[PDB]
């Protein structure tokens, strides 16, 4: 299948008629953000099933969750969890809330993920600002724009070489160096791999040699389409595991490490957005 | 899929509508859409009323199979041609490569606008394709995924050898005998789906393969063609150079692509039209 | 698009219909199907004839399970794996090994023709695999897609240990004592998914991330086996040497790796016999 701009349209008519909330920001949560819905104010909850069009967490956890509501002041709509290709969704699927969030009036989206640090210079925990992508899904056919293009949305070829805006970078650096903290934020390139295995040491090393500094299973479908619809966009990796990249090395990437990795970032993360969410430009007069 | 039957019925109908024997398919590229007006004895063919024929579902832009005479060599050229990124299966994009073998073609000459990747060239100039790196093909997304057919080919047909040697060889002879002094490239085109352009990371990967150039076509056709034993000539207009830094504000754009296009069309017509003399005869 | 009940309703009537208990599964590649010969008390099993089994769908391939015994360890041997080319999903071409795990097999020996791109390799070489790029993984075929079950395995399963170090040392072992001409060749397979053989500058890349060979088999049946926790390794037969310069007469094609599939594919049979022997007994 696919969805009419009708489909779209009768959603976001949907979603306006059912909250008084008017959001500038979209939060997507990844790894560690599950809990930011618990900071917001005036919060109303959809669950996904409820939504016209909206398709449905089909994963172990709770029904997906659409919040509403006021974070540090800000009116933002909050995605507790994304859907990953991994689990067997349409690219199509995964990026269906994005035109939604537009047709709200939402003008900026924030993204997050757990990666795999590429770069030796990354250390399990750093956070790392999403300077540019490597989308080799899409390279392959896998890019969700694929399909008839609707001149509502935007172009029919859309430049993705300014998709994180310089402005929101500058003000998560500002937001950190004012929380005074330890290490300094990591910058760098997010190459998507569809997942769900951990690479290989090849594998690594191809990653390594294309120049990307961390590897994940999200977001890039997120990003073009926000971008298609003119959103600017906000992005980090927590770096949750360093990539193993030789044959002698003891260590290996796994699920228990990772999760472990998220649940201790999980709150300084919280800490991070929470402030942040201040520093964000107002909409445009 | 198509069954054998389907291109054979399409094939059948098409020799019984035209008296027109085409030698040779000339899938036209950005840039290349007014070729049609140099053809005499023009008998044109909408996709929508050619049996098992794509067309597009958007009203935007429909399509055109156009048999005639180019500098006195029978021709069949494709206006509007289908691309993966409109959602169309390899297997919709590739199905007239397989009606014109059946016709009796036996040359493809396949043109399109691609991205700048070599730092050598300039926005206009013309990259005869010396060979390809096909992404999609290493995912799965390769013309010939599914069963063979040994009256179309061989299950693993070779692809070191696609570009004809020979045609690329004429070609520098003919562009030079023209009186053209702005020369001509050469080099490795490489197929991305789109239908987004490139990010800087994505442009620095496309270099470090040893891609020239990029493009969001062609690839597919071109393998169809040698799996059937076409002769294959083809050629990229570079539209743009694709941006490789973050200080410059140049973006990507349709306008450059469109503008770059207008502006070739009568050298890249009069190009392709005198190479019709350089190609073997059956 | 099946549940664990399915691969479990597979299983049992297997086990319901033959007595033999395999500890090893063996996918034959292209030539190397003699193997199936090798057996002792062999019994087949026609892909048809198997509850939920994918049928291989051109007129003459051998789609057959047998089971037996080789060099006297209990194995089953797939004579005719499914291939990504001829249009299977991925879920097909390895619902067999999960199928395998569920019989209690605890071991995978995988075995392919290979494009050589190591300029090193000659026709007829034995490659064992020490690595795998998996090129149709990085954009979504990958196996492992779609819902996750714990009695198969973890949602995030690692493949940087994929290619067993035991079974490695004893395969180097075993062929030295043997006093062959040609060393074992050892290095990287880079699946992708054909079936048209590649272009001198798709070669200069394959190389440039550091393939030693190439194919279009094998790394789905090692991420769903290594998934289940099966202990892993695997051979490439170098069918042919990759053309990766534009000065040359050679073409890659369908006869002549045909031919050399003829050849020492025969030599790899008696060594994946031999290397029988130095697979740990199960606990
Ligand atoms: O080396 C690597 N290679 C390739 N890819 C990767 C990834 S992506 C990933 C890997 C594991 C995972 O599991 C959880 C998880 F389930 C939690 F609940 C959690 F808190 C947590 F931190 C995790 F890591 C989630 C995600 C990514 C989801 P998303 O954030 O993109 O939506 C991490 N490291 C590598
Ligand atoms: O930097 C780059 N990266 C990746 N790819 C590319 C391409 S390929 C392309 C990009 C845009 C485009 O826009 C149209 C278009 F779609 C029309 F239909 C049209 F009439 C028209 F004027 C255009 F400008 C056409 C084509 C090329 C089609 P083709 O020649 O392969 O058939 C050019 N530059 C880049
Ligand atoms: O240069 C290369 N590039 C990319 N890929 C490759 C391959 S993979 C391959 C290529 C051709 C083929 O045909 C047969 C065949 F049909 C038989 F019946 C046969 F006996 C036989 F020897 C062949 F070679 C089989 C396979 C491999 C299947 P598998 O071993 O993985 O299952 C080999 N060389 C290259
Ligand atoms: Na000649
Ligand atoms: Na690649």
């Amino acid at each position: 299948n696919g969805y009419t701009y009708e489909d779209y349209k009768n959603t976001a008519e949907w979603l306006l008629s059912h909250t008084k909330h008017r959001p500038q920001v979209a939060i997507i949560c990844g790894s560690g953000l599950g809990g930011l819905t618990d900071k917001l104010t005036q919060a109303q909850i959809f669950d996904y099933g409820e939504i016209p069009n909206f398709p449905r967490s089909t994963v172990p956890g709770h029904a997906g969750r659409l919040v509403f509501g006021f974070l540090n002041g800000r009116a933002c709509v909050m995605m507790q969890g994304r859907f990953h290709m991994y689990e067997g969704y349409p690219l199509w699927k995964v990026t269906f809330p994005v035109r939604v969030f537009h047709l709200l009036g939402v003008d900026t989206l924030v993204v997050t993920n757990a990666a795999g640090g590429l770069n030796p210079k990354f250390e399990v925990g750093d956070i790392m600002l999403i300077r540019d992508h490597i989308n080799l899904p899409g390279f392959s056919g896998q890019n969700p724009l694929r399909g008839p293009n609707d001149e509502r949305f935007g172009d029919r070829f859309p430049a993705m070489s300014d998709a994180y805006d310089r402005t929101m970078r500058q003000r998560a650096l500002s937001t950190w160096k004012q929380m005074g903290e330890q290490r300094e934020l990591q910058e760098g390139t997010y190459v998507m791999v569809a997942g769900p295995s951990f690479e290989t040491v090849a594998e690594c090393r191809v990653l390594q040699k294309l120049g990307a500094d961390a590897v994940g299973m999200s977001t890039v479908p997120e990003v073009i389409v926000a971008r298609h619809c003119g959103l600017r966009v906000f992005g980090f990796s927590l770096i949750t595991n360093k990539v193993i990249m030789d044959y002698e090395s003891l260590e290996k990437a796994n699920h228990e490490e990772v999760l472990a990795a998220g649940k201790q970032a999980a709150q300084k993360l919280e800490q991070f957005v929470s402030i942040l969410m201040a520093s964000i430009p107002l909409p445009d007069k």
